[PDB]
């Protein structure tokens, strides 16, 4: 009962891990060990509806079918014991939005991030999105809060880690990440992830600000459907802002695909005038 890349899978295909092999270590979702493999353990509340149950199963099926370095791996599940577990790659850096906020330059850490760090995050997630696009999977909620980092320090890799919106489709709408045609007609295509990536790019280069500062969801909806776009984040290089504004083309067919976005990110990455730009320091 779940189809991805033209292949079907069901609960039977999930890799069940004996509960006795699984130890919880600490809350982070928990850090856990499988018998020694470090994992994150996502739990289903025992007090939940059968729809929560089906939601949890679908989440497991979706993440287990992906195979890509910028999408969080599923080690397995433990569904035959209660509470039910999904076992996931442990991402010690935590979520991207929190990371940017915590790790932005300050006097105590004046060079905590550089432009190249942000470009590598952008590349990482764009590579994940390209894999989803080429496999015809529409994510529908590409946003910093949904991405995870392998570790806090140098060599960190960013990955897409949450697929709940796609799971649900398979006041809570992520309006600020959605293109005009998703509001109006409720039409989604891979061009809709392109728009959302544009907004994630603004999040990254703003070092974790909420998009459309000062605007509520409905004000954003009217702004965007009237042609309004966000200004550049502070100190954002022109070439990077231009990737964003191309992602935010009104017509879906005018937005770049992720192969092109990756090309432009790689280009920014080799340009000394981009990567030698200092990030703002937060006081
Ligand atoms: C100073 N710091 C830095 C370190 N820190 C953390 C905070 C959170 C985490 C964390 O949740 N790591 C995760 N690893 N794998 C998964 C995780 C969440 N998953 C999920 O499935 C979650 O549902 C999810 C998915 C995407 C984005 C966020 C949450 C799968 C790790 C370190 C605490 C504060």
């Amino acid at each position: 009962n779940y189809c991805f890349a033209g292949k079907t899978s069901s609960i039977s295909d999930l890799k069940e891990v004996p509960r006795k092999n699984i130890t919880l270590i600490r809350g982070l979702v928990y850090e856990g060990q499988v018998s020694p493999l470090q994992v994150a353990v996502k739990t289903l509340p025992e007090v939940c509806s059968e729809q929560d149950e089906l939601d949890f199963l679908m989440e497991a099926l979706i993440i287990s079918k992906f195979n890509h370095q910028n999408i969080v791996r599923c080690i397995g599940v433990s569904l035959q014991s209660l509470p039910r577990f999904i076992l996931l790659e442990l991402m010690a850096g935590g979520d991207l939005k929190s990371f940017l906020r915590e790790t932005r330059p300050r006097p105590s850490q004046p060079s905590s991030l550089a432009m190249l760090d942000l470009l590598h995050v952008a590349r990482d997630i764009a590579c994940g999105c390209q894999y989803l696009e080429e496999n015809h999977f529409i994510h529908r909620d590409i946003a910093a809060r949904n991405c995870l980092l392998t570790c806090p320090g140098p060599g960190r890799v960013a990955k897409i880690g949450d697929f709940g919106m796609a799971r649900d489709i398979y006041a809570m709408l992520p309006v600020k990440w959605m293109p005009p045609e998703a509001f109006m007609e409720g039409i989604f295509t891979s061009k809709t992830d392109t728009w959302s990536f544009g907004v994630l790019l603004w999040e990254i280069f703003s070092l974790g600000y909420m998009p459309y500062p000062s605007k509520s969801n409905q004000e954003v909806l009217e702004f965007v459907t009237s042609g309004g776009r966000m200004d550049p984040p502070k100190n954002c290089p022109g070439p990077v802002y231009r990737i964003m504004t191309q992602c935010w083309q009104h017509q879906p067919e005018d937005r770049p695909n992720f192969a092109i976005i990756l090309e432009r990110i790689e280009y920014c990455t080799q340009d000394p005038d981009v990567i030698n730009t200092a990030l703002p320091i937060e006081y």
